[PDB]
């Protein structure tokens, strides 16, 4: 007898994961059993039995009566097919009244929703042995020492199932139209840094164990990106602040030759003179690298480094990766100004965007809410909103979101198919190039990116912020190009506004 | 591209683990990268490059066209099945000269003995996105920022496991397996003078390379899995009965049984001996001499002894997440039934721990695995391993006594362990036949014959080589002569094996 695993549970008190009672279906087949018995006590009629235990578990006949034959064998087993069954099964097996059949109640982990959140929440695995469980990825693996027992604690997270569900439906449809190669999506609380949801592609089941393994990085605080264009945000912020961008002054679009390389604006030709306003609003590679130019390169790395950029965060999830400001010659230094070369976390990228909309300061993301035990009510453990550094003025936060909103409002956007019908939105996309996993350079293909989009809502006063990013569409990769997240990001946020009581016009 | 991982060693230099090229398989199926060109350049015949395909990744032709037919593609991947392939595989791809086809080098993690010391060694998982490898049980995980070269080569780690001490393991446990099909299986092998561990492996397991049955049980047996382990838990009740004065070898006790707090508790032969002397209860394994001498010790005593002896607590290893077990001492019943290995609950390394004492003048060797943890480029050295005493529980003489008695368990002419005697080679030890705990519920497993089965021996007897613990519990099959025969045929093989390799006299 273990003690019982402690729950986790989402913001509401919904479980997440709890200890259950399922059964073992056991048969006896050695006739010793029925030796000094009235009626038979071990399996008289193996194909009758087979035929009729074939109803209940997930077995062919022929598969059971297999198993049944073991010589020299007291008691046999089923396999994983025979546990983890539920009291309606037990009550159905033992109606049939088959001699040499029982059921043994056996303790395993469970999942109420399934396929949800798993990279967060984890799993926790069963040793056979002694029936103890030990957390071997996500929340159940970090906070293992609290809720193994006495009765173990409850880990209380800041999701909330509600919103969860819009985003494990809206990347289950990117995953139908486009099957990237990865894909992920994440919610958070714009005023507070709380991850209100969080899921991404591919996954696994925690209940089932299905695909565990094939993928052990949590995107949102292991796997690392080249974040593009909207890493464009933090230059403009430092560019505002150190005053070399003014949203009415004319700059020189097109292409800069740099180190042997040719870098241009995304339509190749740019617009020639254009205000510098508009620049940002067209995503323009020129403009950004001008605005470093204007900067300097050593209080641009500063600025980066600032923003949080180059070190973890310190959340509590396990084996939080830094990234890195990549900067070690010009031509690292310019493309870092539209989000390659540099390295980054998604929930880096979140922490620096809060930025925006806190005054200039920045919140750390945080996701557990609670560790406490729910028999002495003692509290381990109680998460807060926390600023993590406070990069620019309110003054340079306004001027930010005012091209934010410019981005996707301007009668000139290129990002029109991330408005909702009925809400203000404001955001900034990416479409950047991904780097090849055994080195050499990039990915090469038709559209081999990483397309993402930075939103928030309702603009300059948002309630939340939502990151969505996909790489490496393998179906429909001109419509991903074209349409980036667009297709993710309007249900989560249209789905998410609406729950959480934002008025609709 | 990542770093290289940093390799996983024997004690002699053999590759347990290492980072190796492999390759994916692509498969380019859109029409563009033919328009200018002589020879088509993507898939123009699905279901013969599916026929072919088929010949060397495991997935039926059907599938695999299934998988080319896909719209608005243009590259075409084939899941776990189409990634880790060989340079031969390569080769045979490639010969086929299937328009569109080709293969990408890639980096996988590579166990080149297989299922080998799996539940030691561990395994990492690689994600795809970037290549990053990761530890996800064993030393795999233990020593990740150490064999990462992102925490640029990584560093690496030798092990005191011996190969050659291993195979004869891995193999002793395969016919356990085929004979017995036991719940749970392990043997170790540890040098009884520095108290490294030769050779270690378990039942059921997994197959680092390939990943199967990973996640089926996460438990190491020698540091995480706890066993309540019978008989072989009385040579340390012995030693303190010896060092308190309470065990006279020449001195009459009687046998039989004793009434416990209601439960009647006797000797494993119901009946018992009558009135018999002590020497000679313990070469019967007798219940009864062991709930006598805790009399005569006193219940105090005797927990002070079994934590003197490292019982309750971690060894300190560098294994992650080591149970402490735990003395079974909350009444008379747990005390009387801990005095023969029941209630009070171990890991097999605190047994190895406790059982060095008698072969190094009472001196318990903390046992060790990891030999050494250093950079191949800079040659910097962050760990090297080494004997280290654990604690002395008992003198010198004491240590001694026992010895006297694990000789006469196996070499006794009243003997039921004989058993256990190696042709050619003086063996001693002390058996167990426990019962076991039910995983939910109370009370112990049912059945003929539900017992968990071990042999604590050593070779050769008084100055030995080796110290070899094996233990099975639960035999599905054969229970019967598991019973009788416990885990002779294991330590038999693992035993006269690896004392030729040592190069031991016969
Ligand atoms: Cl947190
Ligand atoms: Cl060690």
């Amino acid at each position: 007898q273990q003690p019982e695993r402690g729950k986790i549970y989402d913001r509401n008190g919904k479980v997440l994961a709890e200890d259950v009672e399922r059964y073992k279906l056991v048969a006896v087949i050695d006739k010793k059993a029925s030796a000094n018995s009235k009626k038979p006590r071990h399996v008289v009629d193996k194909k009758e039995t087979a035929k009729k235990l074939s109803t209940v578990i997930n077995m062919k006949p022929e598969e059971i009566e297999k198993r049944l034959s073991q010589k020299k064998a007291f008691q046999i087993e089923f396999g994983r097919k025979g546990t983890n069954l539920t009291y309606q099964d037990k009550l159905k097996i033992e109606k049939m009244n088959l001699p040499g059949i029982s059921l043994l109640p056996e303790t395993e982990r469970f999942y109420p929703n399934g396929n949800f959140a798993s990279h967060l929440i984890g799993r926790a695995q069963k040793n056979p042995d002694t029936g103890e469980l030990k957390g071997a990825l996500g929340v159940e693996k970090i906070f293992d020492s609290y809720l193994s027992g006495k009765r173990g604690d409850d880990v209380h997270l800041t999701i909330d199932s509600n919103i969860q569900v819009f985003v494990e439906e809206a990347l289950d449809g990117m995953v139908e139209r486009y099957q990237p190669k990865d894909l992920f999506a994440v919610v958070m609380d714009a005023k507070t840094g709380e991850i209100l949801a969080y899921s991404q592609r591919p996954t696994f089941n925690p209940e089932t164990g299905k695909d565990f393994g094939k993928k052990w990085a949590n995107d949102l605080y292991q796997n690392t990106y080249e974040p593009g264009s909207t890493f464009k945000s933090y230059g403009l912020a430092a560019a505002i602040q150190e005053g070399a961008f003014d949203p009415d002054k004319k700059y020189k679009s097109g292409h800069r030759d740099i180190m042997g390389s040719r870098i241009s604006d995304w339509n190749r030709v740019g617009w020639g003179e254009i205000p510098m306003s508009l620049g940002f609003t067209y995503s323009s590679n020129t403009l950004m690298m001008h605005l470093q130019d204007l900067v300097g390169a050593d209080k641009m790395k500063s600025w980066y480094e600032r923003f949080g950029f180059g070190k973890s965060t310190k959340g509590m999830f396990d084996g939080e990766a830094p990234g890195q400001i990549g900067w070690s010659n010009e031509l690292q230094q310019k493309t870092s100004s539209f989000g390659q070369s540099t390295t980054v976390t998604p929930v880096q990228m979140l922490q620096a965007q809060s930025a925006f909309f806190n005054d200039g300061n920045m919140l750390k993301p945080w996701f557990v809410n609670s560790v406490e035990n729910p028999v002495s009510k003692r509290q381990f453990y109680k998460g807060q909103k926390q600023i993590a550094g406070k990069p620019i003025t309110k003054d340079t936060a306004e001027k930010v979101e005012k091209q934010l909103d410019l981005v996707v409002n301007s009668k000139k956007s290129h990002a029109a198919n991330y408005r909702i019908d009925g809400y203000e939105v404001e955001g900034k996309t990416g479409t950047a190039q991904v780097a090849a996993p055994n080195g050499g350079g990039y990915v090469k293909g038709p559209n081999p990116y990483f397309v993402s989009f930075m939103g928030d809502a309702p603009k300059k006063n948002p309630k939340v912020i939502v990151y969505a990013g996909m790489s490496l569409a393998q179906k429909n990769d001109q419509e991903a190009y074209e349409l980036g997240v667009s297709k993710a990001f309007k249900p989560i946020m249209e789905n998410t506004l609406k729950y959480l009581n934002v008025g609709k016009s």
